[PDB]
């Protein structure tokens, strides 16, 4: 079925042609790959000298078809289907703050050999960008876990939106005594009781400890909305100075947060849901920001690359209006500062031959990289290995033994 052209080892061999701003560069890789266990592994050498890119930009377009798909999935595996014909990968690589790569490659078998030729194009990349300046780190690791990731954008977006509603709050109350926020409702349920209070403007103190009128002094809300954007900005940047800011402001945020949640019950006696849920934001930064400083200690412990929080999953879903599959992911390169260099990627792939494929259902195929050296090879070159399994599928279950055990 061509699935069963990759029940063994199958040789590989890349070529890839391309100009970047210009900047002209040829690649060719020789290795196999290992569809039965998802694992390839090959040596590309840059024929023309100095690659002009850094070299983990290339890993994502430098052969899903040696992906491993269990037993449920293998269903969905329109990679396999496609051979010996093959398909056309089309692909656009757009570097945050920084040019695009645009890339057409065909997938294909000749003799004994699964062959991918590779044509790119590099537009408008700035000279002293991470690209063309070379300053990305030379692995595919992340710097900062998904989920983590996920945790600080979402707890900051929401942080700015109950500061800024809390400062919508405090001017207008101060400016319109006929105006209810939707959080004033009752007495001991009052927002305008609680940012209109002496506590509301630089947390009561600062002031008369300052001017007064100062600019320093300040609806408690905005030092929020400063904070929850420099959290959420700088907080992508994985270094030792960025670390330590970063824990120093979260723990102005609990102390803060204490201070001013003990006022609002013993004192004022009141109730606010958007004043509780900002001091559970703020103390969720604060445990997220704890986490990267044990994520500097072990360093030696993190500089695995194998890991499986260093995967990166590409999720595909069928195209039955041109009989083949279209995908989309994110990569996070590392730069040499610490922060991150995002690079979309929007992928496209057709079939060659005129032959029945097997168009799949949304899963996606989780990856994992590792860039080696080699100190005997002089040219600019590159070892990788890669581990491609497909995930997604399920198995509801009312069949099982506990709820049926029960219900006897
Ligand atoms: C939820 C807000 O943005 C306003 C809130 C607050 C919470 C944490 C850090 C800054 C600002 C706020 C209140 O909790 C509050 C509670 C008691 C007394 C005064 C208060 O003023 C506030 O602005």
């Amino acid at each position: 079925k061509g699935e069963e052209l990759f029940t063994g080892v199958v040789p590989i061999l890349v070529e890839l042609d391309g100009d970047v701003n210009g900047h002209k560069f040829s690649v060719r890789g020789e290795g196999e790959g290992d569809a039965t266990n998802g694992k390839l592994t090959l040596k590309f050498i840059c024929t023309t000298g100095k690659l002009p890119v850094p070299w983990p930009t290339l890993v994502t377009t430098l052969v899903q078809c040696f992906s491993r798909y269990p037993d449920h999935m293998k269903r969905h595996d329109f990679f396999k289907s496609a051979m010996p014909e093959g398909y056309v990968q089309e692909r656009t690589i757009s570097f945050k703050d920084d040019g695009t790569y645009k890339t057409r490659a065909e997938v294909k078998f000749e003799g004994d050999t699964l062959v991918n030729r590779i044509e790119l194009k590099g537009i408008d990349f700035k000279e002293d960008g991470n690209i063309l300046g070379h300053k990305l780190e030379y692995n595919l690791r992340v710097s900062t876990p998904r989920w983590e990731r996920i945790a600080r954008v979402l707890v900051c977006l929401l942080g700015i939106l109950l500061s800024l509603y809390a400062f919508h709050v405090e001017r207008e109350h101060a400016r319109d005594p006929s105006y209810k926020a939707l959080c004033d409702v009752s007495s001991s349920i009052s927002c305008s009781k609680v940012f209109g209070s002496r506590w509301g403007r630089g947390f009561g103190l600062l002031g008369s400890i300052f001017g007064n009128d100062s600019a320093l002094n300040q609806p408690n809300s905005v030092y929020g909305i400063v904070f929850y954007a420099f959290q959420l900005l700088l907080g992508m940047t994985v270094s030792a100075m960025a670390a330590l800011i970063l824990m120093t402001t979260s723990i102005m945020s609990v102390v803060g947060s204490l201070y001013l949640g003990y006022i609002l019950y013993f004192v004022l006696k009141d109730l606010c849901v958007i004043c509780v849920t900002t001091y559970a934001l703020n103390f969720i930064l604060f445990v997220l920001n704890y986490k990267r400083l044990v994520y500097l200690n072990e360093a030696w412990k993190q500089k695995l690359q194998a890991k499986q929080d260093n995967s990166h999953n590409v999720y595909i879903t069928a195209d039955k209006q041109k009989n083949g599959i279209k995908a989309n992911f994110k990569i996070r390169h590392n730069v040499e500062d610490g922060s991150v260099q995002l690079a979309d990627h929007y992928q496209q792939n057709t079939p060659i031959g005129d032959g029945p494929v097997l168009l799949p259902d949304n899963h996606y195929l989780s990856t994992q990289s590792v860039l080696s050296k080699d100190p005997n090879e002089k040219r600019d070159h590159m070892v990788l290995l890669e581990f491609v399994t497909a995930a997604g599928i399920t198995h509801e279950l009312y069949k099982s033994n506990s709820l049926e055990v029960l219900f006897q």
